[PDB]
């Protein structure tokens, strides 16, 4: 019924919201079965259409700068954590620069009987062998994986699940994030690095193809469902 969308645009990144939002209204989960809430974490004063729409929730979040912008992701999600458990059945995170090209239905929702959790295959690694996966390799990070270990390389920019299951992931990973800071370790790919470990312990109930991560200006043997805008 309810779909929480988590979205972060700080500094200039807010220039992505307008279109992400618009496309979402056309394509993403449009069935009267679903009510979509938008949690948009930003330091910008006003979003687009934020005045007319009651489902656009601006959350005041200052600019953390790179990498902490991406690194602190679950720290930032967890501020409204209690709100999130109230208002949403499912959560999904989109990288700021995504654009919906095609209709997305209930096909992507993890079942009940599952662990249900969702992840997308990184577009750069879908055609490569796991030696080529950019997994954090220092056993000093929480995000470390043994060489020749792991099934897929998962992307930072789209993830989700049952609200209860994806939050456990935010807190769990949020903690790993914190442990590494105590060791002065920053995983190589940051949150992506860490989510891949979690999805190693936790194979995701749904693994979406790279079509959902299709880069703008790459040729790939899929139809793009979701597109990645190029800066
Ligand atoms: C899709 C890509 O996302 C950002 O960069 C990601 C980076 O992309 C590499 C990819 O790893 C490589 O295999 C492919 O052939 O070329 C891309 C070069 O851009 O991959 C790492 C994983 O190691 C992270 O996922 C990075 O976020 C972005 O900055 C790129 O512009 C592009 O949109």
């Amino acid at each position: 019924m309810r779909i929480g969308i988590l979205y972060i645009c700080t500094g200039k990144y807010d220039i992505f919201w307008k279109d992400f939002y618009l496309s979402a209204e056309r394509y993403f989960m449009q069935d009267q079965s679903f009510i979509i809430e938008y949690y948009v974490f930003t330091d910008s004063p006003k979003l687009y259409d934020e005045e007319n729409n009651k489902h656009i929730h601006r959350i005041k979040q200052k600019n953390l700068g790179w990498p902490d912008n991406t690194l602190k992701r679950f720290h930032i999600f967890l501020r409204i954590k209690e709100q999130l458990e109230r208002e949403t059945d499912y959560l999904f995170f989109f990288n700021a620069n995504l654009l919906f090209t095609s209709p997305i239905g209930k096909e992507i929702l993890p079942p009940s009987d599952s662990n249900g959790l969702l992840g997308t295959m990184h577009p750069g690694f879908y055609n490569k062998p796991n030696s080529e996966f950019t997994y954090e390799r220092r056993d000093a990070s929480t995000a470390y994986i043994p060489e020749g270990e792991g099934r897929y390389y998962y992307a930072g920019g789209l993830s989700g699940g049952c609200t209860k299951a994806y939050l456990k992931l935010c807190t769990t990973i949020c903690s790993w994030v914190d442990r590494d800071a105590t060791n002065h370790i920053i995983p190589i790919w940051h949150d992506e690095s860490l989510i891949n470990k979690y999805f190693l312990d936790n194979p995701p109930a749904i693994t979406l193809s790279p079509a959902y991560l299709y880069p703008e200006g790459w040729l790939l043997p899929f139809e793009p469902i979701i597109l990645i805008r190029d800066k």
